[PDB]
């Protein structure tokens, strides 16, 4: 038996509170999970169409992942990174072999256990491989909330400081928070996206100027994500293949932050690989594991991985391959292999592409969308003026009234239907769901979604 | 049937190398983990007074919470930090309520999953709380190796950087590794002040001073050094929070180590009359059996960020069966008495160093407490350490040269792991449950290990 | 009666040298000046057409200036900043009261030795103003060479660094070099004809982007904008609407405007202050240069009313041993009371019309000047390889000194116009950076633009290659 | 005829304040200067035993300093660094060839116009020679006010920040006041505890420290060999073993001479007392005796070499300035010729033995050391022979001066017509002209005794 109104009262009373204050705060108890589905102490089953942040990809609960944990504990225990074990091995190998084994740029995994892990050691290996400071990142870019993760993240919304409750007054960042140079978002000037007469949008020339005045010599690496999760863009196509020559041309690495856009999410095995260029470091969590367990890593080049070969490197983390973590990514990644949900998540997006069609036709508030597999960016835009609601749009913070920002109205009505779908940014929607998700839960999160919709031109919210 | 040629192939192949170049490397493979034992393909048995790195307190791979984690896969699945679940409410009021149930100043938890993100927490709280930019640390501390842990740990042989193998020449700290103090530590000058204090906390306390108190948000210690392998004064852990106190500086205990019955207490902190502002927690909260780290803060901490909205994120941060092992893990240290049995057994530990030290006079010192205990190292002759830079070295030398891998490839031969991160200092450690039977086992290869040292065949 | 041999041994061995390596060094001693002439021992006259560093506004060696400061010599001696004297006060009241006497923003002036300095105390007072961390500078900025000043400088070619004797992998900048911001220059995001790009609201989009780059970190973690008018070292004009939208934009921000005015103050541009071209008016300047057309070191900050009543409530724990030093503010005042009364501002005016229509002519005759701009003594060439129409330096202000100097289409310039006995030339490899003095003749400028003809005809042969 | 009270109305309305709110100040002017004294408007003669900040050694309004002014302000005008002068050439080979000419290790000089300036190329230079990032301060180490010299000064009360007026309420530092590490102060450590091997506790802290970062992260430590704001004196073991330790490391020494340079301790340079050489001197100061602003730098031949091979991209507009030049070489001429320095070490001589005695009649002075024209007297509580003020050298200006025992001192001693006290509140900095007169010392030093008596009655409090 569990007593639920008591777990509620600890809940309250004993974990810090992220994104609300204490005062506000409602818990919202899951006591299980399987699918696209939550279940609620009451039974109640809602559909997740956020995937929790995009990362359970297989699904939650899945049979065979859950088994593989389960065979992995008959033997494990816990070694450190200095250990071999069968599933540490096997990880790094179907990455290397079997995932990206048509391409011939990849050398060597390391292993860690988180996302922001990943982009601490994949900044550490490009100063280390490159022996230069600088870091480029971009506008409304986010890499991870940690030191180093955080310096390349570029919101102001997510960066672990404090707002007020519906109020501008209560607000820092963190004190003292770098060898971190902020490019254009790919997003950045369009009236149709700008480009220099050669071809070059103007988000990357100017990029390359910015390396040029402060000289290639002093720049390790661009961190990038094809596809922005928690800023929530779609790049113009020829965005990815620019930053790719670009940094080759001045001799910089790219680093691909693929912990979001890893795995199946965009209907291809990564994001990057739907634009005809191969990265020199990727990071990596989430679709690693579908969140079954703890997970993180990067992979490097074989040049990066020759060069990290002929050192001693002085660095130590507790449970990086920690092996049940292993023997999950083993088994998840298996799963998705065998069962080719990333073919299958590709032909779900185009399922939801027509569904998105459909939908814009239908409702004014929907201002633009993009993106593909299962990540979905829908644009909303106050329906009289075609303009967006919220004026700071992804350089807003969370100290405003959740009822005038229009994701929240959405995700608040769209629950009426058993449905959770909304954003992290305020006037954009990031849709996702589960790459195996069945066609009737589309169907079922876009009819909520049109709900929403209607309630939100309808302006009965004011 | 596992392939254990192929696995050390991918091993070798694809897996990047820490601390040994690839030209190095022997894979050193582990089927299986029991008790305090490790086990080879082959079927070695290893005793592992390493306990890998002082993080399976419990006991490798404990039925109970293997079995409460199988039990938690029934239901899950995954939720992010924004759902309730059981196992994490749970965990938050066994800390708070059950383990810490006697001191009135800790508030709330949050979860994340490794030391080092707990460290960054507890950094982001104490700077948010304050409005301060400075933290102080100490020499030789570590607190982890991310962004901001890594600012405050101060062993440069520790800090993710490159050295050479066998050489003094290839080596590199990352370019560009700031809002940081490092104060000395408490192993230094044993000096006071007449009025009473230790000239290392008076030191610290004219640096916090000469910066401004209204600068600094908080000192960060650990207890007992970890990998930096130290045992403090007795005094300086009061001195130092009496000192935060007067001038209004939070005080941080990096606990990940000393943690959940290390020490024979439940916190190496318990040890000295003083309760900090703010723990940082890891290894021991889930033995290691998944991937959890965790942050307590005061009451009064606690009040303040709770009239916030605090814009912090991390995916797997309260991970539900991550916490369902929390749960599991601490439900049976306070059930078997585990804090308890190790500080019995420290002691039992305590008087097997005695007689080392009166047969061994490369033992230059000892202390510790629980299953804890750093073992200080010299030339059995000269009575000073073997390797001159001591604490402040790196790993660019040949470890034919350091004592402390000298002492674990001939503890090895019978098939015990001891050794240390340092190389005149040892870090033996192993679970909060280890037997009478297993010591005996250990120290009787430590013997044979400093007979083998003494002789100085090994030059 | 001077050995001049012996002084050249001496400049060799015991000076550190700027710009060059000690083997490719020879030094140009220069053993007197008049006007906006150099004299050399042996008595060749250079006509001056750097005016040094665009810092000698009055004329070299004016005899009221100097005659100032002897009389100032039968008084001092020194005292520093915490006593009063009359050169002091006069220099703070007719910067306050005369020369921006017709404008009511500003408050009060703090004295220091160089331009550098006066850019650190800016740097500092803005940023203890707002109480906030981030300054935002431009690319291709020059805002000096000091700590602080050196961090808002985005030139990688004058950040203090060291390169080769034609090599660049000798090639290193200090070790370290910061709560900076880079905006874009108002000269980038120009299409391949030369139009600035605009918003279809009619905003720059360089000033677009900068307002982005605030509000992504914050506009409560943001000090200032600090900017010149015209890049001086970087060599830059520009478009009309900038300086208007950065004021409008920072005002809307709630963040600071600082006008770097160390090289665009007292005249240069035909106007008291760059600034001055644009109708509007900044929070805090900074000055030095022509503040004293270099007659003695002097640096100064003019700031706000509004910050001047915060900073006049607190006691400010920053001193500067030779701040206020009363005989380089009696040149101060001296150099002011004359630019006043010889009406040099409108005579500044006055000669760069003139110049125009030079440039205008030697445009038209020479294919390799792309484009050119300025007003006053302050002006800009681009020049272009006259058949491809593309500068020859593809880095252009993104050089460094490693480059040959034969290959740098202003080095080449310079060279054959020292042949007519004329100084001209620029920083920058593409482009020409022209200043005399204030009241320089028709025929100075007459005897430099010839020089320029002369140059252009050589750039043009293509011979130099 | 000047009208100063005119002046007064501008210099309080148009003037930014320092160290004073608005509201407090009372302007102080100074209508003309000579020798040792300055004079008031009204003709009122000052005694300077600040010698303003220990900066005119010389003597204020040298008449033959003055005069190579006017000279060289016949054939100047302005060149720029890039242009040869006499004056710039003659000034660097005075102090290679001349001054430095005993000792073979000084190569190159740059010439700037400020000590900070003189700081920033120093910390420029060392960095760039070793090609590391770090430098090495101490606890309450002066080093200018500029950026990057402001890196390395760790005396809170002179860091550009904001106090209030008599409170504690307003007080703020820059937003961003970082390549530094803090190192003990010679002072930490007190009989300063030694080694087991002779190595003072503060030089062993230092190592330790450099060390822990790696010697090949560190270019340099800068020092004060005496700290002229910071108002302190050294072991005499100090300064050879803070030499010997960065020569053990590979590490450079930056000596900061801007203060105690050009006679001012009765040498030519504050770290000759020592037997040892810097691989930098940084000066101001007494270089041109404030006649007009310079700054310079000097580096060891090692350290020329190197910078020689390339093209340094630095430039500084006023940087050898040519009047500025012919100041200087008179003021080295002058130096030399009236043998300024050893003139120097016999006031310093003189002025002991007068504080000795001053010290016998007065319990308050807890302490003193020196040499030359520079004294440091730390200033105690007769009754409990401590410090007035606790916080000592790690205070602020927020506090209320006439609680200030430095302050007092101040006030009093300017009742008899003698400028004397420091900048830390329970130490007095006491400096003047290399050349003052005994009687001038005596007169002085009376205002002193007339003023530790009115501090120690307490009358004060
Ligand atoms: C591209 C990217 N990199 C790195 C991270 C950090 O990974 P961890 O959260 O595992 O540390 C995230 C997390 N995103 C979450 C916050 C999201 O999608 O909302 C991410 O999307
Ligand atoms: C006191 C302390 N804090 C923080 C950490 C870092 O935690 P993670 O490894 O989970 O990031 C450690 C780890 N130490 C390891 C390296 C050891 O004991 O060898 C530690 O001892
Ligand atoms: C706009 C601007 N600000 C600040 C400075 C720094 O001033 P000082 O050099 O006096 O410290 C300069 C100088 N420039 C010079 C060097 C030039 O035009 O070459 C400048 O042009
Ligand atoms: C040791 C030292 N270095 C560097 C400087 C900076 O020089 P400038 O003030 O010219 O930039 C000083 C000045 N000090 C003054 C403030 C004093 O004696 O109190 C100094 O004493």
């Amino acid at each position: 038996k569990i007593n639920w109104e008591q777990v509620k009262e600890w809940d309250r009373k004993y974990l810090m509170r992220t994104f609300s204050t204490q005062n506000e705060y409602q818990p919202v108890p899951i006591e299980s999970t399987e699918g696209d589905y939550l279940i609620t102490p009451g039974g109640t089953r809602l559909l997740d169409f956020f995937n929790q942040l995009c990362c359970v990809n297989l699904g939650q609960k899945n049979q065979k992942v859950n088994a593989a944990i389960k065979e992995a504990l008959d033997r494990y225990g816990f070694v450190w990174d200095t250990y071999a074990t069968d599933y540490k091995a096997k990880a790094a190998k179907i990455i290397i072999e079997d995932i990206l084994g048509d391409e011939d740029w990849p050398g060597k995994v390391r292993f860690v256990s988180t996302g922001s892990e990943a982009v601490e050691t994949a900044l550490n290996i490009a100063r280390l491989y490159t022996n230069r400071p600088l870091v480029v990142t971009r506008e409304h870019d986010y890499h991870g909330w940690t030191g180093g993760a955080a310096t390349v993240t570029r919101l102001r919304s997510f960066r672990s400081g404090l707002v007020g409750e519906n109020s501008e007054s209560f607000s820092a960042q963190i004190p003292g928070s770098s060898a971190v140079l902020m490019a254009p978002s790919s997003n950045t000037f369009q009236d149709n996206y700008l480009k220099d007469e050669n071809g070059e949008l103007l988000s990357v020339k100017y990029t390359r100027r910015m390396i040029e005045n402060y000289g290639p010599e002093q720049v390790a690496a661009v961190i990038t994500e094809v596809s922005q999760g928690v800023g929530s863009t779609m790049p113009p196509y020829e965005y990815v293949p620019q930053i790719r020559k670009m940094t080759k041309e001045l001799g910089v690495l790219w680093i691909s932050d693929e912990v979001l856009t890893g795995f199946g999410r965009t209907g291809k095995w990564f994001g990057y690989q739907h634009y005809g260029v191969q990265p020199d470091i990727i990071t990596m969590g989430k679709g690693l594991s579908s969140s079954s367990l703890p997970a993180g890593a990067v992979v490097v080049s074989k040049e990066i991985a020759a060069f990290m070969d002929k050192h001693r490197w002085e660095s130590v983390s507790t449970y990086a391959g920690h092996p049940v973590a292993m023997a999950a990514v083993c088994a998840n990644l298996e799963v998705m292999m065998e069962e080719n949900l990333v073919e299958q998540a590709k032909n779900s997006g185009e399922y939801i592409r027509s569904k998105l069609e459909l939908l814009q036709e239908k409702h004014k508030s929907i201002g633009n969308f993009d993106g593909y597999g299962l990540l979905w960016i829908v644009d909303i835009v106050n329906a009289k003026t075609k303009t967006p609601y919220v004026k700071l749009d992804r350089n807003f913070r969370h100290g405003m009234n959740p009822n005038q920002i229009p994701t929240q109205i959405i995700m608040e009505k769209a629950l009426e239907k058993g449905v959770l779908i909304g954003g992290a940014m305020p006037n954009t929607m990031r849709i996702g769901a589960s790459l195996n998700v069945s066609r009737g839960d589309i169907d079922k999160a876009m009819d909520a979604l049109d709900y929403a919709l209607d309630y939100l031109e309808s302006g009965e919210w004011q």
